[PDB]
């Protein structure tokens, strides 16, 4: 009892391809294990692929691999992970040639090194559970006639052959150590700020990654990280129940020093992607962050608005003002700025900086130039400057790689050195070198953690109203109706399904607009915890707030609430194509559009 | 006898679009002083515009306005200006509302401030001189009929009046007091080097720019530009016999420092686009620099190949080399110095450098971090080493904005201090500051002036054989099959214009590729002279030469002979839509291009 797809596809054989219209909510049995339900069918073979369900029996036991017998009480950290492994499988299946053939015609959100949660692959209660798997299929067409044997041919020599042996068939043993390392993964970050670090970086990592576009861990002559042992300390991962070894840093300010492609930069950038789990052969597993760590750079030409930036940027020219501070066209220093009281605002917690991407403006001054042009006529405050102050008084760590100066050996509290890809803390040569120079709190702080900022939806939006779509395109850009919101610098986005969570919310708000703004805010507001991209809801700490940021949070949240899918008029989307992204991020975008107002 | 073309339109009104395919090829006279000559018929309503030539009688006197009486002998510079003034005066049309009325159906190319070659009017010998415009027109349709009403009223009642009122009707007293003008401007610009100096910054001039997009002066509150006494020195401008007096910089380095939004950024960005001619009241008239002049910055993510950085970058870990250097993802230092680099061998004798967008690592070094890190472990070299090294060896001048580092005191050669919009010259206080402080050449050149580079047709394109467009996306971007090169951060093109002329010089070497490379190679090299983008053709200095710069120079050089309309298979434009650009533009462009490949 199998062929009634087949059978359908038999009778369409060469008829008008508007035919197809037919199949829309139908589901067909189309092998012992699997079931396909048609969600929408394209118009013609040249738009975009029919979305489909694709379900299948869970084979594996959900005492083993979720320690729970009830899918709904068990732990959403493991059911993610598992998600996550079946994805990989599935897609594992067309490089291993598991297909009798493969058209092309099948197109399944693919997975990046990351282990986030997605709409792609569900395990959902039975129709005991069962594995749903959406994907677009283009169904094919001689012209506007049906190609039914080519759309039977996907199915039941593609489709069936794939989810039988790769879903169905997926190893089990594979599968519960896949989920055990994500779980240890996430308990390990969980724990660092309890223990007193910021960031923990695993003996044996492997940190660079290969040549070109893989994101995969590079495969030789890679030294493996290996602490300095003033640093070295020891977490239990209860999961695995193994003891994981590596370097802790501690919160204030860890400079990374050494010379230009010598590592520092690539021990960094592992260290931004730190608030992902990573899959388990990924080479920087266990290398964890504080889960609201944000990549501070500069940005120049980006837009701003209503940023208080009096901090780094104040005593303008002419009674210019920067407390609510509104650019077009940002320069590096106004940029970088922004960027590091927007990431404040979202309760940022800890900043990581490289000083190849920053301004240098923001980053370095030195005496003599001060001689030449007095403090009182500079309006930029270098963040040398600041720095302990967002540290003492607000909890706010920071990790900067630097090499073009020693200005901040005074204010570090950790000083590593990479040389040859190798680690060593020089701390104590750095400090020896301050002091042996000529280099220079109950102060009122500068930063205010109340921060007074509001969204405003009728003039942000109002210039757009002169159907109104917002979309993803890759990780690079939203296209929201004629604005396009540059996201290419937000450095932390990792996959194209993140920018698809962040254009839903962007539509939602744009949708619901006057009451939603108030609702999002209350209900942001109200949390003790957000979603992370895993799946697990954290405990948010921090004093930042506003209302801004508790409508960002709001969104998340009600986003998480609808499994990634809210389905939204403005932002139309195939199913099973989104991936969790941080409230952090989906602000960040909001930030940039370059329409944006807000109001205290 | 001007109805035939209604006739046409009267006949086949309503009848199927198609039909419109008869108009290829023939002129109408339209009205006394207009013809119209359909080049191309849109296949459908829906398709860019049809193209057609316009063409009225040149009303004004050849004598006075061009200095001769024979237009193929008129100077090149006073006839791209007259053209560039009519090209104006057509849009200024639009503006004052002369049409009867305005379909939005006709598409002519729009001027920057500036004043460029461009395909778009021609001041042609007649069919005594005549005028020629080109434009793209939207013939109207309803559904697949022909609406020969509405193409009849954008004919006769839109661009007769325009043409009738704005071109052959055009000031003849405005028309000549722009030509001398710009006259004027080249004159000074090419008198710089003669006179020793690399810049002149003209008394009176209003340098910021207003609000948002527009490129015009800034309206209010402008302070206009004043010279230190210092530096003032004045030049007569033969054709307006005036003197004008402002502040000339000599080679060597010159450093603008100042605080934050103070004016330093807004005077570079006027240095920058000083190899161009403006609109006479642009407010930067009479602002001009070295027409070689490069805007350098970082660019992080550019890829690079065949560069020798080995300048700056150098002794990498694990004998990796920098001598012909490659990647596909620069850091901000590498690919400043790849910046650098490339534009010393494109020929430019003048680098402009703004701190605010520079990688610090590359610009600064200090004392402090030096002892942690020794020069050994480091591979970086930063411009401060070798800025010297440039210009007395190489006749290569600097200027640069700073604020964070008084380390470039010592090298400097003048240090000006922009305090509220105002400039003084510090460089006595500058020097005293160095010389009260504790900061630290017949060795050889870093720089070896005869590069060993040379385009690789065959790997740099094979990639892309897998149409072929070339198409200019405004002026951020080039599309280049499936590649796309970013020219965002290419910061003197000033016209879209300009990246279709590079568009086409890309797709000239892609289409004609074996035989194509030591020809265009062969006659750069053997050229003299090239021309501005202002249709003037001058002198080449500087030792700095390769196979590759001057097959570049060897391109562009040939599209200027083809009048900025190479038709090349690869690069189809419509007529009238391209805009000169320097070799050094176009170089730029294919350095960029992610295929890339050169060799020695
Ligand atoms: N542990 C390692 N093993 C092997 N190669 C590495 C390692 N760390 C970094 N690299 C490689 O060295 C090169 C430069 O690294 P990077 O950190 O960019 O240096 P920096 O930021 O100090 O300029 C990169 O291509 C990187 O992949
Ligand atoms: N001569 C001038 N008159 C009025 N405004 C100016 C002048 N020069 C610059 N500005 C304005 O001051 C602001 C900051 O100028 P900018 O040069 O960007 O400073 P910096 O590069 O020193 O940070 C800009 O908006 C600019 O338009
Ligand atoms: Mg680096
Ligand atoms: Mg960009
Ligand atoms: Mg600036």
């Amino acid at each position: 009892g199998f062929s009634p797809l087949m059978d359908f596809f038999h009778s369409v054989e060469g008829r008008n391809y508007g035919e197809l219209r037919s199949l829309t909510n139908e589901t067909y049995q189309i092998s012992e294990n699997v079931r396909c339900t048609f969600l929408s069918i394209q118009s013609d073979p040249f738009a975009p692929g029919s979305q489909v369900r694709l379900v299948c029996p869970c084979t594996f036991s959900l005492e083993k691999v979720l320690q729970t017998t009830d899918l709904a009480a068990a732990n959403p950290c493991r059911r993610v992970a598992a998600e996550d492994f079946i994805l990989r499988s599935f897609h594992a299946g067309y490089r291993n040639g598991i297909p009798r053939r493969t058209s092309g015609a099948v197109q399944v959100l693919r997975p990046s090194q990351h282990v986030l949660e997605r709409s792609t692959v569900g395990l959902v209660k039975a129709h005991q559970a069962e594995i749903e798997i959406f994907a677009r299929v283009k169904l094919p067409g001689h012209g506007r006639r049906i190609d039914g044997h080519g759309a039977i041919d996907i199915f039941y020599n593609e489709l069936v052959p794939l989810l039988e042996q790769c879903v169905v068939g997926l190893n089990e043993e594979d599968l519960h150590q896949h989920v055990i390392c994500v779980h240890d993964q996430e308990v390990l970050r969980s724990n660092l700020l309890g223990a007193g670090y910021v960031a923990f970086v695993a003996n044996g990592a492997i940190l660079p990654r290969d040549a070109g576009n893989s994101d995969k861990p590079l495969r030789d002559n890679a030294v493996p990280f290996q602490s300095p042992k003033s640093l070295e300390c020891s977490f239990t991962l209860p999961h695995s129940g193994k003891t994981i070894t590596g370097m802790g840093l501690p919160p204030g300010l860890t400079l990374i020093a050494g010379g230009g492609f010598h590592g520092k930069s690539t021990l960094l950038r592992a260290l931004e992607v730190g608030i992902y789990n990573h899959v388990p052969d990924d080479g920087r597993t266990y290398v964890v962050v504080d889960p609201t760590a944000v990549k501070i750079r500069a940005e120049d030409r980006r837009s701003v608005h209503g940023v208080d930036i009096s901090p780094f940027i104040n005593n303008l020219p002419f009674g210019k003002t920067t407390n609510f501070f509104v650019t077009a066209d940002a320069s590096g220093s106004t940029s970088q700025a922004a960027n590091i009281m927007e990431a404040l605002e979202l309760g940022s917690q800890l900043l990581l900086l490289d000083e190849d991407t920053c301004a240098t403006n923001l980053m370095y001054r030195d005496a003599l130039m001060q001689m030449l042009v007095p403090r009182a006529q500079e309006p930029i405050t270098p963040f040398v400057e600041r720095v302990a102050d967002l540290s003492q008084n607000h909890g706010v760590s920071s990790i900067m790689v630097i090499g073009g100066s020693g200005q901040y050996f005074p204010q570090a509290r950790v000083v590593l050195v990479m040389n040859a890809y190798q680690i060593s803390d020089c701390t104590k040569e750095a400090k020896e070198i301050a002091s042996n120079s000529s280099l220079p709190g109950d102060t009122a702080s500068v930063f205010i953690p109340d921060v007074n900022r509001c969204f405003d939806p009728d003039g942000s939006f109002t210039t757009v109203r002169r159907g109104t779509k917002v979309s993803g395109i890759g990780t690079e850009s939203i296209r929201f109706s004629e604005e396009t919101i540059d996201l290419s610098m937000v450095e932390q986005i990792v996959e194209e399904g993140q920018v698809n969570a962040i254009a839903q919310c962007l539509a939602l708000l744009y949708d619901g607009e006057p009451r939603i703004v108030p609702e999002m805010t209350t209900k942001g507001g109200a949390l003790t915890q957000l979603p992370s991209p895993g799946g697990v809801c954290e405990i948010q700490r921090g004093k930042f707030n506003s209302n801004f940021s508790s409508m960002i949070a709001g969104c998340c949240s009600h986003q998480h609430d609808k499994r990634l899918e809210l389905r939204t008029p403005s932002c139309y989307l195939p199913r099973g194509f989104t991936s969790a992204t941080r409230h952090i991020e989906i602000g960040a975008a909001l930030n940039r559009l370059r329409t944006l107002r807000t109001v205290t």
